[PDB]
């Protein structure tokens, strides 16, 4: 019959988001599982970020919390929000503008980098179907 | 200027889900990120149990892969492959039932399960902006 | 002139105590600083351990926490509990006794040991004044 | 029955303090490890700066150790060390005072801030007991 919509399966059905090429692209194969989940948490947070309206004047969207928030958005401590921040830019996903004075630093999470490998790859595994 | 559909954006837009519940629900505390990523990677190849016909006869999607496929399909050693099963299935995300034998054993992906508190924690951070 | 007792004084001069033989004997040179502070945290449990009579019957004072309450003491995830519980065991500080299913493991938190080149080093640090 | 004081039990019985509001206070959140085990043994050296006479005309403490003795105190590398440094006088936890030249500089460890949250946290953890 014509079943209803549910608080329940609405927010079971929220996800963070982690693109395939993580797992893919040799050219992360640095990521850590912290750095990919961390990674995610932050592409969720764009939504917010826009009602912040931390967007500069070419329309690039931004972060502008500061450690304390970082670490209680990505639930960890400083050490390993620092690794975090530092695995991300290490492979461009991730660009840090510090600010003067005690101001908190202005980050930008960047889009991943696909190649003619990356895209094989993935089309051969999500079309990996059972040999008849 | 109008844009063009790109397969590199398409293959970029490519993710694995894992459930936001997974970081807010005091019930999912003992999942490791290898078992969450697993999850999410498992949810993904469902597509592939559809095309596999793995539906039984109350329509339950399910898997009929071997532990050498599934340390393949997550990219894991056997080791790890065995911590997986059993915290997922510690936590009713995952099911198994053995035909013995040789026959691959059957597994059946299960969806999270949703308290008021993790409504409260994922709405609260949902709408987590930056005060006036 | 006498000076009151304050509660900011009282609450500032409270501490989480590490042995100072886990910084000069080499037998502990395998313990990680969230291993040397999380067994600090849990030699000040043993206060709780003994209000709630966990005392065994030869008196010695352990745990029956489960994984997810002591996550919420040393503040970490799941992974980092396994790593810290698995050091702490190598190098003796911790004795583990499972119970199996779904009842919290046994943990009983040991004394460190303590050589003459401990001693000697010690002895040494505190001692090392400057030279007239 | 009645047991003696042993010299093992004594040097087993000797501990780098930390303060428990450095795990509490959501002032101290950007201290790293490294930060408060290095804030602990500074604290206890207050002993030895005592028996050096390190104290100045209103009674406070201090240290007028060189970098690189500092480096050997606290065990770790000179860019470790410089971090630590940052990391305790951005949170109030350590002053610096030049000379100029090569004149060790001098350091005053200080002691850290209590709020109200961090006493009800505190205590709370105290006296959790379990239900």
């Amino acid at each position: 019959q014509n079943q209803y919509f549910t608080v329940q399966e609405n927010y079971k059905e929220r996800f963070y988001q982690i693109p395939k090429v993580f797992f893919t692209s040799e050219n992360y194969k640095n990521l850590t599982n912290d750095m990919k989940i961390a990674y995610a948490i932050l592409r969720d947070r764009l939504n917010l970020s826009i009602k912040n309206s931390w967007v500069d004047e070419d329309g690039n969207i931004y972060f502008v919390y500061s450690n304390e928030k970082l670490m209680e958005i990505l639930n960890c401590k400083k050490e390993k929000l620092t690794k975090i921040k530092k695995g991300l830019e290490n492979d461009g996903l991730l660009i840090q503008k510090r600010r003067g004075l005690n101001k908190p630093n202005i980050l930008y999470l960047m889009k991943p980098i696909v190649t003619e490998r990356d895209i094989y790859k993935i089309e051969k595994e999500e079309n990996d179907v059972e040999p008849y």
